[PDB]
């Protein structure tokens, strides 16, 4: 049994920008009300209950490269 | 049994920007009310209850490269 | 049984920026009220209850490279 | 049984920036009220209850490189 | 049984910046009230209850490199 | 010329109440922006510009009685 | 010329109340921005610009009685 | 010319109350920004600019009685 | 010319109260910024600029009675 | 010319109260910034700039009675 694993990755990811601008984020405020009794969370549980998270995200260009290599016997 | 694992990664990730701008984040405030009785959280549990987290994130360009190599016998 | 593990990573991650700008973060304040009785948290539990964390994050460019190498017998 | 583990990492991470700017963080204050009875926290538990932590984080560029190498028999 | 562990890391992390700027952090004060009865914390527990920690963090560039090497028999 | 002015008003205005009840006023916050250049206000002029004044008014019963008696030549 | 002015007003204004109840006023905060250049206010002029004054007014019953008696030649 | 001015006002204004109750005033904070250049206020002029004055007014019953008696030639 | 001015006002203003109750005033703090250049205030002018004066006023019942008697030639 | 001015006012203003109750005033602190250049205030001018004066006023009942008697030729 001979296994040869030799993938090759030379692929570039490029982002270029002159300038972005005048970005304005101006939301009004709201209101949230939550009524519950019991919560039971088990094994890898994520949650957000009752929130007003306004988010401004302005990365000056960006990229994601996700890569997985897996061998199972 | 011969196993050869030799992947190669030479892929660059690049981000270039002149200038970003005049970014304004001006939200009004809100209100959140949460009523509960019992919480039971087990094994890798994350939560946010009752919050107003306004976030401004302006990285001057950015990148993420995620890589996994796994072999199981 | 011969196992050879020799992956190679020469991939650069680059971020370049002239200047960022005039970033303004001006939220109004809000109000949060939380009413509960009992919390029971076990084994790797993270939580935020009742908070107003406004966050300004302006890294002058940035990158993340995450890498894992695992072999199990 | 012959196991050879020799991964190689020569991948640089670089961040360059001229200047950042005039960053202003000016939130209004809010109010938080939390009412509870009993908390029971066991084994690796982190929490924040009742807080207004405004955070300004302006690193002059930055990077994270996370790396794990694991072998289990 | 022959095990050879010889990973190599020559990957530099670099951050360069001309100047940062005129960073202003000016929050209004708020108010937090917490009412509870009993807390029971066991084995690696961290918490913050009732706080207003405004934080300004301006590192003149920075990096984190985290590395783990583990072998278990 | 004989002028006799003798009105006689012996009326009553009455308000009777057992109890009111629980009153809750919980608005979210908004945002107002006003842009102007030149204003000119003269002779008995009243004005309000840019206002978020929430008002809760709970008089425990009440009345207004207004009377004008005017005689002229 | 005989002028007789003799109005007789013996009225009553009455307010009676057992009790009011619990009153709660909990608004979120907002934000107001006003931009102007030149103002000109003359002769009996009243004004308010840029205001977030929340008012809670709970008189334990109340009344207003206004009377004007004017006679002129 | 015979002028007789003899109004007789023996009215009553009354307020009676058992008790009021619990009153809570809990607003969040806001933010106000005012930009102007030249102001000009003359002759009996009243003004307020840039105000967050929250007012709680709880008189234990109250009344206003206003009377004007004017006679002129 | 015979002028007789003899008004007779023997009215009463009364306020009676058992008790008020618990009063709570708990506002969050805000922020006010005012930018101006030249001001000009003349002849009976009253003004307030940049104010966060919270006022709690709890008179144990109260009244105002205002009277004007004016006679002119 | 016979002028007789003899008004007779024997009114009463009364306030009666058992007890008030517990009064709590707990505001958060704010922040005020005022920028100006040239001011000019003349002839009966009253002003307040940049003020955080919280006021708690609890008179144990109270009244104001204001009277003006004016006669002129």
């Amino acid at each position: 049994v001979q296994i040869v694993y030799k993938p090759v990755d030379l692929s570039k990811v490029t982002s270029k920008c002159g300038s972005l601008g005048n970005i304005h984020h101006k939301p009004g405020g709201g209101q949230v009300e939550v009524k519950s009794e019991k919560l039971d969370f088990k094994d890898r549980v994520q949650s957000k209950i009752g929130s007003l998270d306004n988010i401004t995200h302005v990365p000056g260009g960006g990229n994601k490269k996700i890569e997985t290599h897996k061998l199972t016997f």
